[PDB]
């Protein structure tokens, strides 16, 4: 089986220096560009999705619809879940990563963003950066909607997804694109690649290269994944 | 219920000229901005779809994609069906339209362009503009996909996919979008409003212009249809 | 592809003499071990049924149920739709047919019964024996639900969801099993073998028997048909 | 939105004595019977379900067909997940209950088979009793389909399937009817009512007693659950 990853590129507020999570930012003129050239990537180099996933988050759904134009696929299936979103950044949502930084000293500024297992503070249910009653999770179970994730929550959400949605197709012979996120898929690829807990913090995927993995029978990587501009990957 | 129909604005070969049809022609820039307008109405207008629907073409599925960034709706459901294309224009797919008009007259021009049922001729399996074998209808009965088509064909194929799958959407309360294109939609507001084979030459469905239309329990308009920008729509 | 059809054993109005067609009548007991045997033949016959087709009459679908049961097939998934239904019988639903030879006469009474493009006179929305407004169709266009059929009708809404849907898998190598009604079963055999509008009124599905198609990849038989029981379906 | 929950009866190892778990046993004859009652008392108790989920497993599969025909909603959708499949019993599945009692002594039999989070020890791969490879798991991750549970465990692999799939169903206004086992339906009642993992040992779901959850918008019990026959259930 092949899978291909696609990280989208900065949103609005990656240049204004906020913390995003779920709040539903749009890609900047700048991210519209990496989508393009992430779809000129797949093109080139001969890689055909015949289903996308998404998240429920915009940033990367215009990440999938751009390159898919470039790549002359844009009437492939597509599925999408919140189990494919970007971390939930909790209290931290909608705040200066400067200021952020200056009021929780560096130690604990970088246990919020990459420790593996503990989470930013939770965000209150009425702030205005909550995505609490949220229209695109109106069909979800409530109870099970995040109010802040450290990476291996976003994992323990993601997995079920991965284990029987994504997987079907992947075992049904398709070529499965995702476009996600930063932590949504440096989360996939610690399940794939048996990166440790301790190890994980160092990952960065690249935004709008597309990473691809091929995968034997027990969707194992039979090789390393490999991106689709190596040189602009390292 | 509520529907929403929306018609991509023109297509690198329009500009150009060239008959469509099936060919997976890209919108042309203009084409583009009508889509970014039609999103900008659908905020505006205070009409959010629940979930899309397009055809298979690019130029019909870039609209919806443009249309929803805009509106802020990216996020719904989305389902394509072959069933919701634009009608296939056999032999005349990629020809250009002015050489068309002379090699066949005034008459037979105008027929085979805005006729209820008569089709071009049929498009052969090995020309570079036929879609016989493309992948993306590989899932679909060989037998069924047409080589040409008429409005009137177009309407018999369609008419399926809106009574089991547009239908249980909207029955089951969601506003539907639907982002197709000129002889798929003419050939549902065909069967929506009840015109006669003869009176659907006129109809005209302009682009980037979302057409609104709140149906009753029998999926019948419960008042009558109408366009975001009604002035722009009129001229 | 390959394709394995079942047609349901008797239900409890056959032995009462009344015409059924859409009304929602149990399978008989005869029609329940006739079940068993199509599933025990499956078994026996090696064919492996990946996903399932059925109606939304209860007959069909009880008869599929105890034919998995007996296959040990169960867990496969299940798809159901109003398009696979028996042949609504119009006014003629749920009358008796002795009656109703004496009232229409021979001639007209075999027309009803036996021609493909007459269907029998409409059932009207108020009768205990119309479906007109039953939880089952809900979701479906109101417009397009028959009041009456004939074979040639019944072809009609059928083909579109074969085209779509059943074809999506078999074109994906997945082994289809239809459980479905005389007039819907042999309206696809009349499909797929391409039997004249002229000699399908007498072309017999046993009931309880599978029947087994090979497709090649344009859905057409690759070799004649066969059922399971060749002896039991030709007797 | 209202949930119902059907625990089926015994299957032909219950009466045995034999640990099943994952094993794919047949429901047996008194099973059938609780089966059919199950549907009465549906059909009896006006509760009617709007779609069906079950295991992959036939015991269950085979109640909820029974119990349908009875209820007369045979018609209805129908998903099957492994989430929602007994607790795996591996080492002790195909094992004789007794003999186990005696092989491991009152307290150790106990942990493993009331114990919240210690698994038995795991099945081998090619122990005739190893769903290990199984056709009706083929499309599911291979690395996630477990080899030995606790109830711990089932919750965890349950749970995604209630918060994504069920949940759409009962939050879209559909009364949703779950054909499952002993271990999952207790998982899931864990869950529904916030029983704490001590006091989780102590309940039980009665085998063919439809339990009726009216829930909220929170999916949370808005009152407390009840089962179609207090009487029988409770006794």
């Amino acid at each position: 089986p092949k899978l291909v990853l696609v990280r989208h590129g900065q949103s609005e507020w990656n240049e204004k220096n906020l913390f995003t999570g779920w709040v539903d930012v749009k890609l900047s003129a700048k991210g519209q560009q990496e989508a393009a050239r992430a779809g000129e990537l797949l093109k080139e180099k001969k890689v055909y999705p015949d289903v996308l996933y998404t998240s429920k988050l915009s940033r990367a759904i215009q990440t999938a619809n751009i390159a898919l134009e470039k790549a002359d696929r844009l009437w492939i299936p597509v599925n999408r879940s919140w189990r494919l979103n970007e971390r939930h950044y909790g209290d931290l949502q909608g705040k200066d990563k400067a200021e952020t930084l200056k009021k929780f000293g560096e130690e604990k500024f970088n246990t919020y963003r990459r420790s593996f297992d503990v989470p930013p503070p939770p965000i209150d249910a009425s702030s205005p950066f909550s995505q609490k009653g949220d229209e695109r999770y109106k069909y979800v179970d409530p109870n099970v909607l995040p109010e802040t994730e450290s990476l291996a929550l976003v994992i323990d959400r993601l997995l079920p997804y991965w284990q029987d949605v994504i997987a079907k197709d992947l075992l049904s012979g398709k070529t499965v694109m995702i476009a996600a996120h930063g932590n949504s898929l440096r989360g996939l690829v610690k399940h794939l690649e048996g990166i440790s807990d301790a190890d994980i913090a160092k990952l960065n995927i690249p935004t709008g290269i597309p990473l691809v993995f091929e995968l034997d029978e027990n969707l194992k990587p039979s090789k390393p994944s490999y991106y689709l501009d190596p040189e602009a990957a390292a």
